[PDB]
């Protein structure tokens, strides 16, 4: 979409920010717009928890205190995009650089507000390769199991996670039952995090469109 | 002595080691005895895959070549101890903080041979605190979820795993359904490995007792 649609979406997410809470902040162009909006509410929030250095720097530029996750016991909401989101509000995330950090922050938030572009909406998750963070020594073992689960794992060359792990992007899966798939992959020894946000998906989806921001509630 | 019982099972495991094979090797005081035993077969085996630097160092000193797990596509057997093993041959492991490498190698091995003295046998897993390896930034979040699952997580002070993570030892659980609990903990964002070997338990258990080594088959 255009920057204007993203801006509208980012600012629309501000309506989910409850005074006196700590806000979970995602990353990306739309998230950046939400941060600008959050700056106007710096007086009603205690602070924020950020999913990236980029977002952390911007939050600080607006005078918002950024907490380490271990310092908080709860987040009102977590506002972030996704690589894919289906009709059941389940998502695929992690195509970028911080899969694990994002899933952890999302687990602490009461509500996940997805601000992914309209192009991210799909019926069956899987077209976009599913990211799986893996302990380096277990790469081949996990890959073999991912093949048995019906996917084509591809080592993301030249990339390491902040946890020092590698990523296997799984291609060709038609994920009909995201929860069962998330559980199946989380069960593999060597897997740190899988990019399926299914057991804990989005609670609200704000989709930008030519006729305004569309709100989809779980 | 209890050590003699450990020695008995460590050497009894050699019965399962065939010439020209690559052996999966565990860690701990009981596995140490199996390593001594393996030394007597150094010139007859192809090598081994180790679950810890301590075990690797001992294997190398005995003239046994150590392969990285990514160098093999399968393993015939994996011999290791356990902190607890129940009647269904499910185990609690990780008291020594090497649970991640142990669980990964065990996922590749066809046959898991648990070697332990009689004191490791229990009816209900849980008396021995359940180790849970967690991404540092997720410590508090994971601890809160472990409390919700009925446990009392205790941060293992001053210890870090080979993967740079921390450990939460969970006390007070009477784990009636190890598979359900293993799945529940593996579902928590931030968890790297949980010390429950339930979906994949032992195939053979060699128990050292005053009346000799007892062999339990799955």
């Amino acid at each position: 979409t255009q920057d204007e649609l993203k801006k509208a979406v980012g600012w629309a997410a501000l309506q989910y920010v409850q005074p006196g809470t700590i806000v979970g902040v995602g990353t990306g162009s739309t998230a950046a717009h939400f941060i600008d909006a959050l700056g106007t509410m710096k007086g009603q929030i205690e602070g924020a928890v950020s999913s990236s250095d980029a977002s952390t720097e911007k939050l600080k530029s607006l005078g918002i205190h950024v907490f380490d996750l271990n310092e908080v016991d709860s987040l009102g909401i977590y506002v972030d995009g996704a690589d894919e989101i289906n009709g059941h509000m389940q998502m695929i995330k992690g195509g970028g650089a911080a899969l694990t950090r994002e899933k952890i922050i999302a687990s602490v938030a009461e509500k996940f507000i997805c601000i992914a572009d309209a192009s991210k909406q799909v019926d069956i998750l899987g077209k976009f390769p599913l990211p799986v963070e893996v302990i380096p020594m277990a790469r081949s073992a996990v890959a073999r199991q991912l093949v048995k689960l019906g996917g084509r794992p591809e080592y993301r060359q030249g990339v390491v996670t902040d946890n020092g792990n590698v990523i296997l992007d799984v291609h060709g899966m038609e994920i009909l039952d995201p929860i069962a798939m998330e559980n199946a992959i989380n069960a593999i020894p060597g897997v740190v995090t899988v990019g399926l946000f299914a057991n804990r998906g989005a609670d609200v989806a704000l989709i930008g469109t030519p006729d305004g921001v569309k709100t989809i509630v779980k």
